């Protein structure tokens, strides 16, 4: 149904554009949140009612509550930067192989810092994964994005057109009073970070500033944004579409 | 001119789509190629007269034929996979820092196998490249391309839509009448490597199997595909296009 506009990552098909086309994806890059950081994201997405895709950085009983959730895909979000950072003992294949417990059996996969090359394509393939999600072309590019298929593993290259961190950093608009990304004709998939639907980010300046109470349950809060910003995007985002 | 549709990386201006809308750019990623290979190819792109952007893995002194040459454009292509393959001494910035002697003051990059992550882009922008040329969207995708701006360093991202070795591999067309991946209203970047102009490669596996024969100068020349491939493909679109 068109009015099922919300869907997951792995509902694409990549033979079928209906899929697709004109639907909203939103993700998530669980990035090492706290619980009761997650936990808040989870409950806004699940008063919604909406499908969604959860990228994993790490072991926490929360897992459990998204796989359980029909409506929520649980995906990864393998760490490499340890590699590009300086001398290190590992490769690509020890950290994806670590990361792939924490969802096994999954399909979905975006990596931390869109760290991506042709082997680890070629690794995430041999692992059955199935969809990369790792492309951002910005909405505001003036480019119609589809999703492709990748030329290895029968994977799905899946490109992302709007991220929250992202949007601070290029000065796009948290109050507009419509969808300004949206494509009607093309595919929108949407990365948010559970910290920055937390604290309703809209300057990094306010993430940086708080960084000693990010995992602090009493005193977070006193240092969520009163305006606009990723939270209330999100919650009109939602609003305006289910 | 319109007539002027070969042109180099660095002449994309983000502010005029003019100077890249319907326009050809030939990209070369040398590849640790011998002289005598990627003589072979400068012969033939200088026998066209046609504008390209040189991606230099290695030094030798046929990149000052390329720094020469006021049609052509010497840019960098660092090699970041070993820091994915496995333990490593070094990070990224040896690397790149290595690999920008070989051009000082350039402006364009594509990775090695593609090899990319937000730390890098940034890492190349304080190091005053300003474009990126590591995103690949297949001509086939059903997407009209062009360049954006990234969010750090007023780098350009710069996507590319067709490959030689990745047109082997996805069993696209070498001998077809007509320019079938051509966007008159997009960008068009191709990528091509002089050891498959050299032996006019169809198939990876005439690659693979001559493995032994690559920086032989005697020999080489007899595993030349006769048919169809990659060097008749960039052969053709000169001719249709000059
Ligand atoms: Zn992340
Ligand atoms: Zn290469």
């Amino acid at each position: 149904r068109y009015d099922n506009k919300f869907a997951r990552i792995s509902d694409i098909d990549i033979n079928q554009p209906e899929s697709w086309r004109g639907r909203i994806f939103l993700t998530f890059d669980i990035d090492w949140a706290a619980d009761f950081v997650l936990q808040d994201t989870i409950d806004l997405i699940e008063g919604a009612g909406v499908c969604a895709t959860w990228f994993a950085t790490h072991s926490t009983p929360l897992l459990e509550n998204i796989r359980r959730n029909p409506l929520f895909e649980l995906g990864v979000h393998p760490n490499f930067n340890p590699l590009l950072a300086g001398a290190h003992a590992e490769g690509v294949q020890e950290i994806l192989d670590r990361t792939l417990e924490l969802a096994p059996g999954c399909v979905s996969v975006r990596s931390h810092s869109l760290v991506q090359a042709t082997s680890i394509l070629n690794m995430f393939g041999e692992r059955r994964l199935r969809y990369d999600c790792n492309i951002l072309v910005p909405w505001d590019a003036g480019i119609v994005l589809q999703p492709w298929r990748h030329w290895t593993g029968d994977m799905v290259r899946v490109p992302y057109l709007w991220e929250d961190d992202v949007a601070c950093l290029y000065d796009w608009e948290f109050d507009s009073t419509f969808d300004y990304w949206y494509q009607p004709d093309g595919i929108n998939v949407l990365d948010f970070h559970p910290i920055h639907v937390y604290m309703n980010t809209e300057s990094l300046r306010r993430y940086e500033d708080s960084r000693e109470v990010h995992r602090n349950p009493v005193d977070l809060i006193r240092w969520r944004n009163t305006s606009a910003g990723s939270r209330t995007f999100l919650q009109s985002l939602l609003a305006r579409n289910i």
